[PDB]
């Protein structure tokens, strides 16, 4: 039987915009109902990227589970995770974010290197997706960050990117100038992903092992 996202698309549930039901309750389906939204994918605007190629991935699956990768209570000691919410992601009457991912930010006046790895011994391939954050201007990077030239960079023996913010101005979408462009790879049963970033990264929280059918 189907996966029914109720009002949410692909990408809102995955995500886990605080308009969709986190609905951890079926772990196979054949295929995905999805329904639209103004924002309810993306409520933070942005660019989902390789999307056509995850709604592919997770149309048919034959298990399915979320987990917390990086737990939020313990995962992050020198940052901040608990600043990162926004009006754009509005759930019951205040401001808040996602719930697969945290939107870390500098703690007082400092963002160190961040680096974080997970291996993957689920016995099957994991889901992992994250954020990069493109500030609207400079001083919302240093008020952010603190670190005025980032990068993030993120590996596996799959995958490997480098990833450099894009400060700008663009047009307010859901009275947002800056950007959040969203991204995710398969890790493979016994390999090893790791996250470095010295700024704009929004960091996996929850991530997710499955099976494929046939």
């Amino acid at each position: 039987a189907p996966l029914h996202l109720g009002k949410c698309n692909i990408a809102g549930w995955i995500l886990g915009n605080p308009e969709c039901e986190s609905l951890s309750t079926a772990s196979s389906w054949s295929y995905i109902v999805e329904t639209p939204s103004s924002d309810n994918g993306t409520c933070y605007p942005g660019d989902f990227i390789d999307y056509e190629e995850l709604r592919e991935q997770l149309s048919s699956v034959s298990s399915f589970e979320r987990f917390e990768i990086f737990p939020k209570t313990s995962s992050w000691p020198n940052h901040d995770s608990n600043k990162g919410v926004t009006a754009a992601c509005p759930h019951a009457g205040a401001k808040s974010f996602y719930k697969n991912l945290i939107w870390l930010v500098k703690k007082g006046n400092s963002y160190p290197k961040l680096s974080k790895s997970y291996i993957n011994d689920k016995g099957k391939e994991v889901l992992v997706l994250w954020g990069i954050h493109h500030p609207s201007t400079s001083a919302d990077q240093q008020s952010l960050y603190q670190n005025a030239d980032t990068y993030v960079f993120v590996g596996s023996s799959r995958y490997s990117k480098k990833f450099k913010p894009e400060i700008a101005i663009r047009p307010k979408v859901r009275d947002q100038e800056g950007r959040m462009n969203y991204y995710w790879t398969l890790v493979e049963p016994g390999d090893k992903i790791t996250f470095e970033a010295t700024g704009n990264l929004v960091v996996p929280r929850y991530a997710f092992a499955m099976e494929r059918n046939a």
